């Protein structure tokens, strides 16, 4: 009747709102009555609470299909028995090909709405389900986490600890992934996350001395659980932390379940969570897609059996109980450059918050400094502690520069006798510094009484006491506008007293004349 | 006819080996006679290289199609063209469903068949264009960088730079991302990165204070390449590093070109450019897919009329010339947990490289210790210099422990006088200790001679002179063989000196009784 949460190792089975789906290998999932539901499942997820009917409006809700042929009292009462034999009920929010598009201001309707549901059903909390493009649609990214900030508090005024958790297809748990703001807002308010380890066919990681380790490959399942749980729980390798205490392992049920993901050899997975159990860091337990699945039958009409919760329900359940992880969050801190000379302040930008999702953003401390009047790398150690632990994160700060530029250092012609300015149309600037033309000088002059060709060198001078500096050249002819006899070409025909110009001289033809180039014909030829 | 490299800005535009390529809009790209590609493409890239026929064996190669009515002399003597223009003729390994499969020891062969092309043909060199499951499948991760060091450096020693160039999809430069050992292994051999900014639908990056980032997203478009390229060149946001003058933006030409990903507004482009110049970070170029497209028609027939090169061709090669990054590479420095009490050594697996690709590893230095005989972080920092440049990276060391654990431990049944040992089947154990079994006190005995519950507790002592301690509880039930009357039912009827065990006790009824408890019925009832 109320909420009814976890604090041991979990096993979370979804539940269909519907009835006879179609298998990836053709089998048939019915649907079922919650209460035929393996008592080893302590987590019942129902699937899903969406958008039914874009006339209501943006906000998702729960119908329960009636063809399950369970009245909205019976599936009350059915909920009530797993919470009186201690066991947890949560909405799933989402689901493949759900269309969730919430804007900011949605949030106090969807946590109104959310709170409804709870207090009508009994649901003992909120799985956060998003797919595709659900996960980052609108700002469904500032919505979710806001209204389910409100239903938290809401319930833990009242004493009691309304679930959240997560179930994210895992390559968008990357450190700036899709689903990196769904965790940073909810740090310390979710319970856990299971993220599906399914249907992302050949995606996973590259360990060295091993290789490449794919979802989809069997002959190296064993590996890819424990390194992509060892890397989710130490936040390494690229992905975000989640604690060990927090994960739960997501799973397809069997085959017909998901594309790609299923565990062939349950061994693998054994000896994979024994593996983390033998560092230090044991997981929270494991999910499946899902207790239809589970309960239904292949392309044969063979009935599965119940054969996920035959390979992993006892070897979860007689685990020890979860230790709590209650190292603190830091958040925002992210190698950055900095150019020479700026302001640069350690702490903007960071955050940090304590295991409960307190923040404690004030309580963070810096060790090392940038000196911004120097170029090169800086290093920073960022510390904060909670509840008797440190969380400790560097940071790399480079001090970099940049150059200026000039402009309108083409070269140019210019007639005789007209005015010359080195500096029309010249400029340089700077990013910082901005305008640097009174940095430019010139060296050499133009003389535009006299024809020919004026070379140029302009200097930038810039950067503390003008210290550097930057050349470009740049030629101005000088040119006559006083126009003469017509070029000779080798091609014309040319006839006694003919003039032409040819390598800069002036020449008249004796006597008709084709293909003789001027200056070539000797002291007596025909050009003079 | 001699391998001809660039060295400044580059525009890089793929051509198809075939005619008339259908495109994601209904429109066509026909082939194309290499001579007739825009001279502003300064690196085309035959596509493609692969496997033709696997009756030839493993090896991928090359073969003209025919139907493109170049003979193979034509062919060459195109390429002839192009490098007389100063132009760069690469062969594209791979392609979209190109089907290679490499198996260590392959890899002399493909080095000498990539030598037999490039000298036959007069290709300048190789874009590794490897796609799906081609870029991790059997052990193409190791063999393709090793064919191909073998081949850059075969030409080295003649004097040529034969290039080697990548178009990994965007989302596999992520950190351990699956071009991750392309990238490693060819630090320093590799002339540019073209990753293609296209087909990737929703992905993207998550940016603090703009929010998710899509490469389908056109109101954002400026955001997408800034913030993905800043990431690159920077090795941030979970990005590999890619030098800014090694980064070449790769995209469609047009709508047909690719599903999603061209720039519908090129000013997004010149913007998102301009800003990674402003803050020093000049990009190499552009890449597209392909000059056939952009030479292309779309559905309604209308020509493309090269409008790529057009919005693109102009704004790239008028940029200044690249400046090299010579900074050094650092690989293998990860945070990593280490068991209390362990030989840590802060070497291990850390390896460098200068910014040709030569090994420098023992130049490396690290500051900072890690005590290992106490729990906790420890921040490392790692340095190397080469070629008047350092690079620095951080490395965070956690000292952990373990607890151990007690098997055999289980409460007991045991008929009196039997032989009881408290330590048999008892045993303890620690991952680096190894057997506690003789750290095991039992507080409390069991006597076996008489009847009754017998409680013991179990300490474990372990670590540093035993001072830790674990504890467990066991019950050791010591029973009777003894039998005796049979114990009373409420369901059954007696009579006169029927006895009846209840309570402990040995009762016998004095008349006929059915439901009467015994110890119930006073002095004067029926049970005595
Ligand atoms: C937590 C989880 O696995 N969520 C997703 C599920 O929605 C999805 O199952 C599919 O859900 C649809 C509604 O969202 C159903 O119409 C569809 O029948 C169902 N498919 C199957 C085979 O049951 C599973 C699929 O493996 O994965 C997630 O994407
Ligand atoms: C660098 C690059 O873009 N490479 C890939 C290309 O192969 C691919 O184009 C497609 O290549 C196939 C052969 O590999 C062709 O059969 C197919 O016609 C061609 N498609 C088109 C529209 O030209 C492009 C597609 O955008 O992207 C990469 O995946
Ligand atoms: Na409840
Ligand atoms: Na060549």
């Amino acid at each position: 009747g109320t909420i009814t949460s976890q604090d041991d190792n979990v096993v979370v089975g979804y539940w269909h709102n519907w009835c006879d789906g179609r298998g990836y290998q053709g089998g048939n999932a019915p649907c079922v009555e919650l209460k035929t539901v393996n008592p080893q499942y302590n987590v019942v997820n129902i699937s899903f609470m969406k958008v039914y009917d874009i006339a209501e409006g943006r906000i998702p809700t729960f119908k329960l299909d009636p063809t399950i042929a369970l009245s909205e009292a019976e599936f009350i009462a059915q909920i009530d028995t797993l919470n009186s034999q201690g066991r947890s009920v949560l909405i799933a929010l989402g689901g493949a090909d759900a269309h969730i598009e919430l804007t900011r201001g949605d949030e106090d309707a969807l946590a109104a709405e959310i709170i409804r549901l709870t207090d009508l059903y009994g649901f003992d909390g909120l799985d956060i389900d998003l797919e595709q493009a659900a996960i980052t649609a609108k700002d469904n990214q500032f919505v979710i986490p806001a209204a389910l900030k409100m239903v938290k508090e809401h319930y833990r005024k009242t004493g009691d600890n309304f679930m959240i958790t997560m179930a994210p297809e895992f390559p968008y748990l990357t450190a700036n992934g899709a689903y990196t703001p769904y965790l940073t807002e909810l740090d310390g308010y979710y319970d856990f996350i299971n993220p599906q380890f399914y249907n992302q066919g050949g995606d996973g990681l590259w360990i060295e001395g091993v290789g490449w380790i794919a979802q989809n490959n069997d002959a190296l399942k064993e590996e890819f659980i424990y390194y992509i749980a060892d890397s989710l729980i130490n936040g390494t390798r690229n992905y975000h932390k989640i604690p060990h205490d927090k994960l739960v392992f997501g799973l397809p049920s069997n085959i017909d379940a998901a594309a790609t993901g299923y565990i062939q050899d349950p061994q693998d997975l054994y000896k994979a969570f024994d593996r983390l159990k033998a560092q230090g860091q044991p997981l929270r337990g494991v999910m499946t897609w899902s207790v239809n699945w589970d309960m239904g039958t292949d392309a044969a009409n063979n009935s599965y059996n119940q054969q996920f919760i035959k390979d992993y329900g006892n070897f979860i359940h007689n685990q020890l109980p979860p230790v709590t992880d209650m190292t603190p969050t830091l958040s925002g801190i992210v190698d950055t450059r900095v150019e020479l000379d700026s302001h640069f302040d350690p702490l903007i930008g960071i955050t940090a918050k304590d295991y409960q999702g307190n923040d404690i953003t004030a309580d963070v401390t810096v060790s090392g400094s940038v000196n911004t009047n120097q170029v090169g790398d800086y290093l920073l150690t960022y510390s904060v502690s909670s509840d008797d632990e440190t969380t400790n994160q560097p940071r790399k700060i480079t001090v970099y520069e940049i150059l200026p530029a000039f402009t309108g250092i083409t070269d140019t012609t210019v007639v005789i006798d007209s005015e010359f300015d080195p500096m029309q149309g010249v400029s340089a600037s700077h990013p910082t510094q901005g305008d640097l033309t009174a940095n430019i000088t010139v060296t050499g002059e133009v003389d535009t009484n006299v024809v020919g060709v004026y070379e140029l060198t302009y200097q930038l001078f810039y950067g503390q006491d003008n210290q550097q500096n930057m050349t470009d050249k740049r030629i101005v002819t000088v040119v006559t506008d006083a126009v003469s006899d017509d070029d000779w070409q080798v091609g014309s025909t040319y006839v006694k007293d003919d003039k032409v110009t040819h390598n800069g001289a002036t020449w008249t033809a004796q006597w008709w004349t084709k293909g003789e180039e001027p200056g070539t014909t000797g002291e007596w030829g025909v050009w003079r």
